[PDB]
């Protein structure tokens, strides 16, 4: 009653879309397509009668789901809508090559990989084991900076677990990408703590052996020496909602989809709308790491026809910058591990946050705000400026002090509190931010600067109070 597709970089054809739309509507309990924050999609509630039909459906359009249980990798991410549009094709080709290279070495724990195009960190590289940060010259990839060892999962009350950001190893020319990817994976395979499953992730391996030790073994196995890191900076993690110009005469329409949940709602036929777009659209779709959808490669002559369907179906309903930059995991009703609501909580929670932002005169601003239903961390709250981590029904740990670009873990601020208490705290804090912030200063950076919360500087040692 849960299927998830392999879909490197989130790129899905309109023929593939029509097939998964038909299956979702006819052969699942919930009737939805759920976009995931690893750039793929899920069905919910597949009856026993429809388990063979769904793998045959995927195969009929060239898709595979083939998970996982004995076979550990997850979907390889790729920046969906780079500002330098010409870089996407090559970066996506490399995400596909890496994905195919790592198809079945049993790993100690699942392993997550990304291809990132600065200045966008939409794929949230610090949540991932292995990250290839693209470096380009003259519109062509020349190589990657490698960052290793991110991961967000924690267990409540267990100070031996922690979220960790990823560590820079150095730069590699493009030709060494697959050798380096294999070397990182096999080093983790060999050095990971297999016995203790809560200690098996690469983030723990790196802390046990040291970054230089792991890096040296990767160099030896890959047959390379890393070069110094080549400069890169991120400016944000959000999607580019609306129309942006791509390559040639093409345009990309990114649609905000709340929680990535695609279903026909009253007066908002989101699912039928996307089907009608799939039937006329000349290009592909791209599922983003923010659970949104890009209608990619629209010729200028077709913009008006695509926008008409999107507007009439509810897919272009205006929301605040705050809502565009908020995210939650699935949680209830389908997740067996859920402690508190996330997806079903987020719309009314952000309604309340929207009122606080307006009350303090910052309705045009945003705070990267995420809700995760339990500390496994799928909603990526442990990279948010404001993160909520489910503890029990209606109760969350409130974390503060991440940043807009996702390079710092937020420390826990208040433990095991309800929504009214969270909103009361955030009302006070957003008020202070609005009045005391420096020009362009984000909410998370402010809570650190103003001494509201201490920063997390070295998570393996200082995440836990
Ligand atoms: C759908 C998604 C959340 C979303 O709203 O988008 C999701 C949903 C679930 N995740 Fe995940 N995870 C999703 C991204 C993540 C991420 C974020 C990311 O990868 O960018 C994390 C934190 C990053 C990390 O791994 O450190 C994440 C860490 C987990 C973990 C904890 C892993 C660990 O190291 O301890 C579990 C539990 C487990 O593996 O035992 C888990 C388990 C689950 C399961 C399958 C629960 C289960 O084991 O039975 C969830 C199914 C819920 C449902 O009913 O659909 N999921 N999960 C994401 C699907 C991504 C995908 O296509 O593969
Ligand atoms: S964070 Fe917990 S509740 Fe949310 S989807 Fe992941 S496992 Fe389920
Ligand atoms: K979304």
């Amino acid at each position: 009653m849960l299927l998830r597709c392999r879909l490197p970089g989130g790129v899905i054809t309109t023929k593939q879309w029509q097939a998964i739309d038909k299956f979702a509507g006819e052969n699942t309990i919930y009737g939805s397509i759920r976009l995931t924050n690893r750039q793929t999609f899920q069905f919910h509630g597949i009856l026993k009668k429809n388990v063979k039909p769904v793998h045959q459906m995927l195969h009929s359009v060239g898709l595979d789901a083939l998970a996982t249980a004995n076979d550990m990798n997850r979907n390889v991410l790729c920046t969906s809508n780079p500002y330098e549009s010409q870089l996407h094709a090559e970066a996506y080709e490399w995400a596909k090559k890496i994905s195919e290279h790592l198809l079945p070495t049993y790993l100690p724990r699942k392993f997550k990989t990304t291809v990132v195009i600065p200045p966008q960190n939409d794929i949230d590289l610090h949540a991932n084991d292995m990250n290839f940060v693209a470096i380009a010259e003259n519109g062509k990839l020349v190589g990657f900076n490698l960052l290793v060892g991110g991961g967000l999962s924690i267990e409540h009350g267990n100070k031996k677990t922690y979220a960790r950001t990823a560590s820079e190893f150095g730069y590699l020319p493009l030709e060494h990408t697959l050798a380096v990817a294999e070397a990182v994976v096999t080093t983790q395979r060999d050095w990971g703590n297999r016995t203790d499953r809560k200690n098996a992730k690469t983030k723990y391996t790196l802390e046990r052996v040291g970054v230089e030790t792991f890096k040296a073994e990767v160099e030896r196995r890959a047959g390379i020496k890393f070069e110094p890191i080549r400069p890169y900076e991120f400016t944000g993690r959000g999607d580019r909602i609306g129309w942006v110009k791509g390559i040639d005469d093409n345009w990309h329409l990114t649609l905000f989809i709340e929680n990535g949940r695609i279903l026909d709602y009253p007066a908002r036929p989101l699912k039928t709308g996307l089907l009608e777009i799939a039937k006329i659209h000349k290009g592909d779709f791209r599922i983003t790491a923010n659970q949104n959808l890009i209608i990619a490669g629209v010729p200028e002559s077709e913009k008006a026809k695509i926008e008409k369907i999107a507007k009439e179906s509810g897919l272009m309903n205006a929301v605040t910058p705050q809502r565009e930059n908020s995210m939650a995991c699935v949680s209830f009703p389908t997740c067996p591990l859920a402690m508190a609501e996330a997806e079903r909580f987020l719309p009314s929670f952000i309604d309340n946050i929207d009122n606080l932002m307006a009350k303090h005169g910052v309705s045009d601003e945003h705070i990267v705000m995420r809700v995760t239903g339990c500390p496994n961390g799928c909603g990526r709250a442990m990279l948010a400026e404001v993160g909520l981590v489910g503890k029990a029904p209606g109760r969350y740990n409130l974390h503060l002090g991440g940043n807009r670009i996702g390079t710092r873990i937020p420390r826990m601020y208040k433990e095991n509190i309800t929504e009214p208490e969270i909103l009361a705290s955030l009302d006070e804090l957003i008020g202070r931010w609005a009045k005391e912030r420096e020009a362009g200063e984000g909410f998370g950076d402010f809570t650190v600067r103003a001494g509201i919360i201490r920063p997390v500087l070295d998570p393996a040692r200082d995440l836990w109070d």
